[PDB]
């Protein structure tokens, strides 16, 4: 039995998949804690590790495996189903098994993804500050045609305070916040002017080591829905630029309330890809 996590129909990815568009030959780099490549519900094509002592195709934390399955869990008779199940998945390990990484390692992963011709970068990670080198790297990736997506952060709200993390806060990166299965904002989801769109992030079931499936909460779970949605759009409209894909995602989002809390709202990939 394959479970369809609620987020797949919530963003209308099932509608696009049913038309025959599944992200085939779209290269998506998951910059995270690695991916358990031996998981039966994932195919990892390649990647690189910028974390000492850990190979790209293992995951001692679980976070990267979970994020990867939201993008690209295989469409078969077991496990779960990704947003873009035919995506070429690359594991770019920039976080260690404890979930942390240096700015230099993250920059190295972004550069690797740009040089190696990735179509989409997903960064389910963030910090209170970024760095000048990180901004350079994401700006160059976006200018070279990569759709760059990141988790907005899990700092919630505090009056009028902007709680968006980096790299999500950079203008060349899509900052993604989290809703739940009722399409309500999750209380942990960061807020602020740079918030761009929302996606499912509370109660997200996905692949998890070893060879299993688990539920996690976070804007880290929301980001890969948007990365996967970008891959569906590209599979249907292969000639679009990165800015055109980005504008399709935000312009066609379902409004949920104030942009401070939701950005343009919940992505709708059926509308975005039409
Ligand atoms: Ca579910
Ligand atoms: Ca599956
Ligand atoms: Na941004």
């Amino acid at each position: 039995a394959q479970t369809v996590p609620y987020g797949i129909p919530l963003i209308k990815a099932d509608k696009v998949q049913a038309q025959g568009f599944k992200g085939a030959n779209v290269k998506v780099a998951v910059l995270d804690t690695g991916i358990q490549a031996s998981h039966p519900d994932l195919n990892v094509v390649g990647g690189a590790s910028f974390v000492a002592g850990e190979a790209y195709n293992t995951d001692g934390n679980g976070h990267g495996t979970h994020v990867a399955g939201t993008v690209a869990a295989l469409d078969n008779t077991t496990g779960v189903l990704g947003v873009a199940p035919s995506v070429s998945l690359y594991a770019v390990k920039v976080l260690n098994s404890s979930g942390s990484g240096s700015y230099s390692g993250i920059v190295s992963g972004i550069e690797w993804a740009t040089t190696n011709g990735m179509d989409v970068i997903n960064m389910s990670l963030g910090g209170a500050s970024g760095s000048t080198a990180m901004k350079q790297a994401v700006d160059n990736a976006y200018a070279r045609g990569v759709v760059v997506v990141a988790a907005a952060g899990n700092s919630g709200s505090s009056g009028s305070t902007n709680t968006i993390g980096y790299p999500a806060k950079y203008d060349s990166v899509i900052a993604v916040g989290a809703v739940d299965s009722n399409s309500n904002r999750a209380s942990f989801s960061s807020v602020g002017a740079e918030l761009e769109v929302m996606a499912p992030g509370a109660g997200v079931y996905s692949t998890y080591p070893t060879n299993t499936y688990a539920t996690l909460n976070g804007t880290s779970m929301a980001s890969p829905h948007v990365a996967g949605a970008a891959a569906l759009i590209l599979s249907k409209h292969p000639n679009l630029s990165a800015s055109q894909v980005r504008n399709r995602l935000s312009s066609t989002a379902t409004y949920l309330g104030s942009s401070f809390y939701y950005g343009k709202g919940l992505i709708n990939v059926e509308a975005a890809a039409q």
